[PDB]
DNA sequence: ACAGTTAAGAAT
DNA sequence: AATTCTTAACTGT
């Protein structure tokens, strides 16, 4: 078991580390979005704390924490990380060498 | 180094 | 249970 409490407010949910390709930065303030396999959740919290829980979740870009275990392939050139479910983040030039 | 954007603290 | 103001730290080139 290694399960996260994303915080809501009225309710939380709970998830797998593993479940989560990528977290990052909602449009409301103070929210964060976890990407899990087809679903999303918004949930209160920060990219930092989120990166400090374990190795695997890797602060890639100021607005995105990345589940290691969950990438599929990277494209150094164009920064682009592709999860195994299909989607994509970016990672920042100045972190990108790091991943 | 630069001009523009944003994560997250403090308050409530 | 959520929201704003704020500003140091970030962004890509």
């Amino acid at each position: 078991v290694e399960t996260i409490e994303l915080k809501r407010g009225s309710n939380s949910v709970y998830v797998q580390y593993d479940d989560i390709m990528f977290f990052e930065s909602s449009t409301k303030s103070h929210r964060l979005i976890a990407h899990l396999d087809n679903r999303q959740i918004e949930f209160y919290g920060n990219l930092k704390e989120l990166s400090q829980l374990d190795d695997r979740f890797f602060r890639c870009h100021n607005s995105f924490v990345v589940n290691r275990h969950n990438i599929e392939s990277i494209d150094s050139k164009e920064r682009i990380v592709y999860f195994k479910n299909k989607e994509h983040c970016y990672a920042s030039v100045r972190n990108v060498k790091k991943i």
